[PDB]
């Protein structure tokens, strides 16, 4: 059951700008989206504070950087409070006009891409190295839906009933551009984690595949 929707004008005219930068520091991308899982998770703990009971759906409170090198995707999961099917209408592709276009002037006068974050719309700092995404999330009292975006102007959200239980959270899933496969790896992943991510309040976990030999 997929629905298409449009972006506001002034997300789709960001997510273009994105997309084709040729900026040379695009690994700040993974610390703007880790600073959106580690915002995601104050959230759900603030409410546990009040209610205990809020943290029973994924107990384990963390952001898990889970690359697929099968599939050229690097997804970036976290148990934050997560996303309504209504948030993800418009959190994304509508909410967050103002930053955008300020963000936009900003980049016009010489701004750092990497101040994206400031504006709040450092989200879209991933079609630095991606150019399509899927956002899965799962909210206390909601279903598990799907939203989805090439970078043009439409997206779709869609009921989950194709990828893993979050329990409670979001997941991002990047398809990685030909030439950024460099953040499948796990010593990339990690110098960026330690140069970016410092001061971080919840454990970041890689997960890694090994042959045994
Ligand atoms: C409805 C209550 N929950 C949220 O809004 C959440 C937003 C996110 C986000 C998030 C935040 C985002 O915005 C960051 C915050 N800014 C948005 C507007 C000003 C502040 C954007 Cl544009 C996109 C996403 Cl997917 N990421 C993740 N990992 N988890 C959550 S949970």
């Amino acid at each position: 059951k997929v629905e298409t929707h449009e972006f506001t004008a002034e997300i789709s005219q960001l997510m273009s700008l994105i997309i084709n930068t040729v900026y040379s520091n695009k690994e700040i991308f993974l610390r703007e989206l880790i600073s959106n899982a580690s915002d995601a998770l104050d959230k759900i703990r603030y409410q546990a504070l009040s209610d205990p009971s809020q943290l029973e759906s994924e107990p384990e409170l963390f952001i898990r950087i889970i690359p697929q090198k099968d599939q050229k995707v690097l997804e970036i999961r976290d148990s934050g409070i997560g996303m309504t099917k209504a948030d993800l209408v418009n959190n994304l592709g509508t909410i967050a006009k103002s930053g955008t276009k300020s963000f936009m002037e900003a980049l016009s006068a010489g701004a750092d891409v990497s101040m994206i974050g400031q504006f709040g719309v450092g989200f879209y700092s991933l079609f630095l190295v991606a150019d399509h995404v899927q956002v899965i999330s799962k909210h206390n009292d909601d279903e598990q839906y799907v939203w989805e975006s090439n970078a043009g102007g439409k997206f779709t959200v869609t009921l989950d009933e194709t990828n893993e239980r979050l329990g409670r959270g979001t997941m991002l899933r990047l398809f990685l551009k030909e030439d950024q496969l460099e953040y499948l790896e796990e010593k990339r992943i990690k110098e960026v984690v330690k140069k970016h991510s410092e001061f971080v309040a919840y454990p970041i976990q890689l997960v890694v595949t090994k042959e045994v030999e």
